[PDB]
């Protein structure tokens, strides 16, 4: 009764012909302009790539397919006696624009139950990876190892016309998201749980439930959490590291495992999603330099050695917004609610009222404000996952919703191959004068 | 003596200040404008990223610092007794702008063979995949297990000041330049001389004869082509797939390892690297259905049929080029010089006097001339290398030269996140009014 390949299937005509009609009429109007400053200050300000799945305002924040984050939690379904949105929906609405009903939520989380298995040869890869191999190069490098079973790579070798690569690409996104979870716990496992099992996929539970039970964890606030993280870190528009790098390697024909993949090398940066785990670390080291209960003028200090040094204070600082992340005010709501009392959250707090105001004193950020790294972790130290490396880990499995989301779309839609022009200094020195 | 890093140091602050003074006087200099199809276009004609190792023309081809094809065949040394450039040098001449002397030469020709080594779960990780996985996605995944060996990444994680990455991505750089022969000879022999050994380094011998040394080949001529291969392959200034990919990856922070092995996974889309392979497949089962010797007509026939199934006539286009790759006509040149009289390199020249025809009769290609993958894996053939599904590997080793000259620059120079705005089509509209 309900599928979503055949609702794909009526939206992308009608999508074809909207744009077709629209770069009719406007394909040659300008948008904006490039100048010397945007090419030397990567991109920064250039509208330059279309993405449909959702949209950030600089002082508003993300939109998915229009709706904001407080919208998203009121309406999306809810597990059975849940508050927190499950992931499920929230990817029904990004691939089709629409609200689903609980029973479509539903469907989702059967079907990305029922296609969650791993390969041999990637289970044995993860089991011989040694100890000291960062989480995120273990999860790329395993979703790398899954594309020998990719339907699209099998498609477009066999010689697929160009008009059907959508319908490729969607399974494969089905199957990779629902292998994710599988991936990442045996890692999880594999590294700090050494001689346990992942277990199996009860196909009646929600993908973040059964997540929670492959990681071993019990409390029940702790699969509310993670439905929550998993449906905010889920996308933010296209030129976002991750974004961008599964966009332009997709539109080499790639599948959807390498485009992951390399969109995954991109969130393992530290200014990117790696940030995550550097917040943590910076505040295990601030309290141990400092020690638990710090003064202001303490904090200020530690946070002007950290400029002084040559270094960022990771999870401030934005290259779009403007203001305060609605990701980081979202998670400071769920802490106030379940762990007012934490220590590590109360410095969280504490930080949100000086490291702004040093920035600006420095006057170098553009973005004072928190973004949405400055406050995730602290929420996974109170219920227990301790292990900072392996943050970034959790925002990746979300990312692949978004990410995913939108690469069946640009195939729907035929985006060609993404390929600006370079440009060497003495080239545009030249093409201008100099200086 | 002769030490890179050195010259390196003398190099950064020159150009640093050549710049900075630059973007005093122009920055707000507008260089072009978007429209509405560049962004709907894969930005298309977008003068976006500034890449100083080469800059391509459109109708002239790549220029490496300046020289062309011909001018490096020219200028760089070769091996004693040879006639082809040997790659070292062509890579000081991208990292230093500078023609190299063949003493400059020979020491990066050492530098490469002392830091060869691979640690053990790569090794063991290679000799544990199964023989249905790509040879570019083995390459990869090992790529991006050695970064737990990246020297920037440590260095990172130790708090080192920004002033200082580049010094610890030169080294990086070099060492998985060092390394990357012998993953790829590795993957070689497992797939294709199951029980075999790769063998050891020769401190004596230039980076590509101790390739071709652990790939198994004795024939001289082979190591000529290889040398040539790997420099021509080195690099296509920034905008293509593989570059851009490690250039937006490598702005995140993300270590030499991770931005390459990301770059390796855009160069293995068909419509990128892999195109290679795909040539070859394809003039496969074109010798198969009309058998060797074809009439023209025949030809003809046999591509509108490939354009009539809705897929690509693989080595023809360009995003950027417009006329004939000079890289396509250097090869020919080896194969009229080495291989004359070669059945399939009849059929590749053959070729070249119908595909750019129909092409143009068919009227969608902008450029309708053979790129490099048209010509690459003929030369390979011929030497005995038949196994067409490992070509990608050999241009992902070659890649890496460029590739990696330009990250050391890229974090020298303080280039930021490369992050642009994206743009929804409904929101597009209505910046406009719609259509
Ligand atoms: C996110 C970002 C990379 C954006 O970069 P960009 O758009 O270039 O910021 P900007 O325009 O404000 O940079 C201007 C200057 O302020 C500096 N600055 C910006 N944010 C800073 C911060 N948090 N700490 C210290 N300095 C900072 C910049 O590094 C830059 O300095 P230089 O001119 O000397 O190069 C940057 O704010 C940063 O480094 N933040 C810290 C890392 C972080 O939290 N990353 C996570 C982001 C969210 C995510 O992707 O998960
Ligand atoms: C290389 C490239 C992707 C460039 O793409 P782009 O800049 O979009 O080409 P373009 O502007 O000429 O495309 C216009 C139209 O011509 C079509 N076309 C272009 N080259 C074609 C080819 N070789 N065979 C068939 N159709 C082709 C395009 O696919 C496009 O059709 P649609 O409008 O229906 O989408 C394209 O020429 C192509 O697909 N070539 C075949 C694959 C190939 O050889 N890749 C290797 C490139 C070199 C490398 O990276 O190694
Ligand atoms: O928007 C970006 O540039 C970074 C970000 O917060 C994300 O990808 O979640
Ligand atoms: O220039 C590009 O777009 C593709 C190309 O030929 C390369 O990367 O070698």
């Amino acid at each position: 009764s309900t599928n979503l390949k055949d609702v794909l299937a009526s939206l992308i005509p009608k999508e074809q012909a909207r744009i077709k009609t629209f770069r009719q009429q406007h394909g040659n109007t300008a948008v904006g302009q490039i100048t010397v400053d945007m090419s030397y200050g990567g991109m920064r300000g250039m509208k330059g790539l279309i993405y449909e799945t959702s949209v950030l305002d600089p002082d508003e924040g993300i939109r998915f397919r229009g709706f904001s984050i407080p919208e998203c939690q009121k309406l999306l379904p809810k597990a059975g006696g849940g508050e927190e949105p499950l992931p499920e929906g929230l990817f029904w609405l990004l691939v089709t624009g629409q609200i689903p009903t609980p029973e479509q939520v539903s469907w989702v989380s059967k079907e990305w139950a029922k296609r969650a298995a791993l390969p041999s040869h990637v289970v044995t890869m993860l089991d011989n990876f040694p100890t000291n191999l960062h989480p995120m190069s273990q999860l790329s490098a395993a979703i790398t190892a899954l594309n020998s079973e990719s339907n699209f790579a099998r498609a477009y070798a066999e010689g697929i016309n160009r008009t059907k690569y959508w319908e490729f690409v969607y399974e494969d996104a089905m199957d990779l998201i629902a292998k994710l979870p599988c991936v990442a716990a045996k890692i999880y496992r594999n590294l700090y749980r050494a001689g346990s099992s992942i277990g199996a996929i009860d196909s009646k539970l929600d993908w973040s439930h059964n997540f929670t039970n492959m990681l071993g964890y019990t409390d029940p606030q702790f699969t509310e959490l993670m439905r929550l993280y998993l449906t905010i870190h889920s996308d933010h528009e296209g030129g976002n590291v991750s974004a961008h790098t599964s966009h332009l390697v997709g539109s080499a024909l790639s599948d959807p495992y390498l485009s992951f993949a390399a969109a995954m090398n991109g969130l393992a940066g530290p200014l990117h999603g790696l940030a995550n785990q550097e917040v943590l670390l910076w505040l295990s080291q601030l309290q141990k330099d400092l020690g638990a209960d710090a003064s202001d003028e303490k904090l200020r200090d530690y946070i002007w050695n950290t400029l002084n040094s040559g270094r960022v204070v990771p999870g401030y600082g934005h290259a779009v917004l403007r203001k305060t992340d609605p990701r980081y005010t979202c998670q400071r709501e769920f802490a106030l609610k379940h762990l007012p009392s934490d220590p590590m959250f109360k410095l969280v707090a504490q930080l949100y009222k000086i490291v702004p105001n040093v920035l600006l004193e420095q006057g170098k950020a553009k973005n004072p404000w928190p973004n949405v790294d400055a406050h995730s972790g602290v929420l996974l130290q109170y219920y227990g996952m301790t292990e900072m490396n392996y943050y970034t880990v959790l925002f990746g499995v979300s990312r692949a919703l978004g990410v995913l989301a939108q690469l069946i779309w640009s195939r729907a839609l035929g985006f060609p191959l993404e390929r600006p022009k370079s440009m060497s200094t003495a080239g545009l020195e030249k093409l201008s004068a100099g200086g």
